[PDB]
């Protein structure tokens, strides 16, 4: 750890090993005609793509640390967050069963094959997978890591930074360049949040539906439930946070920490390893590998539920110090849903929503409205139009239900993913059917004429059902 200065406004503690940045997406047309103006295309691909000339890779990423060197908004008033913290626990311990410890075996089982292992092999895990164990480097990386674990050692973790393949709109790529940060993690440190925090992230999950962090829902099969339940309180809102990682405080993510800690089956060796997580992180930009201080650390497997409930205790803080309400009765007097950035909000009390929008800005957060003026957010008296997971919540005669949009549903139509390549505009030759048959499904949700125009759009070219049959399947078997 020897270089020294500053890197994209962050402090640089050694050379950097990751490998270059992707020049390359996944993302092919499904057919050679041209698209149509303002169609979302694959994300700039950097010097190499031949649809724009734009800065690096590099800058482009340089540009996505910014946020990380800002100053961190406010903590909520100690003796609320206090409060909202012992009410959060309070209703986790009332509600989650408690689980047994995860073994190593489970927690390799557990890791994503088709994912780079990271720091230091960034190889493809399934390449040192036998199918039902680690071995090679991999092996040697995730015994060491576990050793580790039992022993309540700290090991320093060491992330990778990468930038998001996916669609974007045009002026992500046309205009101003825009990429979005990816923290990967490496696999010593998955091994032993894998260990440490799957137990606490499936208890959380088998109560998906009674309590408000949603992470392994079905849309489908939950989604009618959860509305519903939205739907019994009065106000429905979605403050639509702008770059909500890079605005968390670590000190809220330690308080979220703290409550993952208490609520595992091995509190001791779990506290080890969400200190290693929440300590200043040591992200590798390629050149370097920068210190940062702040925001979310989200590489790990359980970052989505800790970031969910750090959602938790802001939401929960904000409407405290407003309503001036106990956050037991505010939790009486509503309903939640968190995924990480993504809420929905509905409650029955009549916030005010400037001084809402306020203190949720005093802690450094970034609330948007639809129109992305400024002023206070707003709230509607149907939770109808509301996001949630990318659907809009649509309630008829049958219930509430997640639909996703006619865009996107057009969008899975001009792109197929497959290997990657340089130029997305190139067709993919040799045709997804399962694929097919879900993309029907949230066709149907749009009514038989929209249904009918997916319908033959689908057919081409390649057992193809009644609107009204498909609609059945998907809203109710
Ligand atoms: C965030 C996100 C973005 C894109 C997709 C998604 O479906 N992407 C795509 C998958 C497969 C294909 S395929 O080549 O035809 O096989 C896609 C093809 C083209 C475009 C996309 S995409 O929507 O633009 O990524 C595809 C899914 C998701 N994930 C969710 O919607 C999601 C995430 C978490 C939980 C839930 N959920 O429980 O409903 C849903
Ligand atoms: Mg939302």
């Amino acid at each position: 750890p020897r270089p020294s200065g500053t890197y994209a406004g962050l402090p640089i503690a050694d050379y950097g090993d990751a490998p270059p940045l992707s020049t390359k997406t996944m993302f092919w047309r499904t057919s050679p005609e041209k698209l149509p103006p303002g169609a979302w295309e694959p994300a700039y691909l950097g010097s190499k793509d031949e649809r724009v000339d734009g800065p690096s890779l590099q800058q482009v990423m340089r540009d996505q640390l910014k946020p990380y060197s800002e100053p961190r908004g406010l903590l909520p008033p100690q003796e609320i967050l206090d409060a909202v913290c012992d009410a959060i626990e309070n209703r986790l311990e009332n509600t989650l069963e408690p689980q047994k410890p995860w073994t190593f075996k489970k927690a390799c089982e557990s890791l994503d094959k088709n994912t780079s292992s990271g720091y230091p092999y960034h190889k493809q895990k399934s390449k040192d997978w036998t199918g039902s164990a680690f071995i090679g480097d991999l092996g040697d990386q995730a015994t060491h890591a576990n050793n580790m674990y039992e022993m309540g050692k700290s090991m320093r973790p060491i992330y990778t930074a990468a930038l998001k393949d996916e669609l974007v709109k045009p002026d992500k790529i046309y205009g101003k360049i825009k990429k979005r940060l990816l923290w990967g993690s490496d696999l010593g440190t998955m091994i032993r949040a894998a260990r440490a925090f799957g137990p606490f992230c499936d208890a959380l999950k088998e109560t998906c539906i009674f309590n408000p962090i949603r992470v392994g829902m079905s849309m489908n099969e939950d989604g009618p439930f959860i509305f519903a339940r939205h739907a019994n309180f009065r106000y429905h809102m979605d403050a639509d946070y702008t770059r909500w990682d890079s605005t968390q405080q670590r000190a809220i993510l330690k308080r979220a920490g703290d409550i993952m800690v208490r609520l595992s089956p091995e509190p001791d060796l779990a506290r080890v390893v969400m200190d290693d997580l929440l300590a200043p992180s040591l992200l590798d930009v390629g050149d370097y590998k920068i210190v940062v201080e702040e925001g979310l650390p989200s590489g790990c497997p359980c970052t989505t539920q800790l970031n969910s409930l750090a959602h938790w205790i802001l939401t929960l803080c904000a409407m405290v110090e407003v309503t001036r309400v106990d956050p037991d009765i505010v939790m009486q007097e509503s309903e939640f849903s968190f995924y990480g950035d993504d809420e929905v909000v509905s409650t029955n009390l009549e916030l005010d929503m400037v001084k809402y929008t306020m203190a949720l800005r005093r802690y450094g957060l970034l609330p948007t409205r639809a129109d992305k003026e400024e002023g206070p957010l707003e709230r509607r008296q149907t939770l109808q139009g509301i996001s949630f997971l990318r659907r809009a919540i649509v309630g008829d005669q049958f219930g509430w239900y997640g639909r996703l949009d006619r865009a996107s549903i057009d969008r899975q139509l001009l792109w197929t993913k497959g290997p990657n390549h340089q130029n997305p505009f190139e067709t993919l030759p040799g045709h997804r059917p399962s694929q097919l048959m879900a993309l029907l499904g949230e066709a149907a949700m749009h009514g038989e004429k929209y249904y009918r125009t997916v319908a033959s759009r689908v057919s081409k070219e390649a057992v193809v059902p009644r609107h009204r049959s498909v609609l059945r399947w998907v809203r109710f078997g």
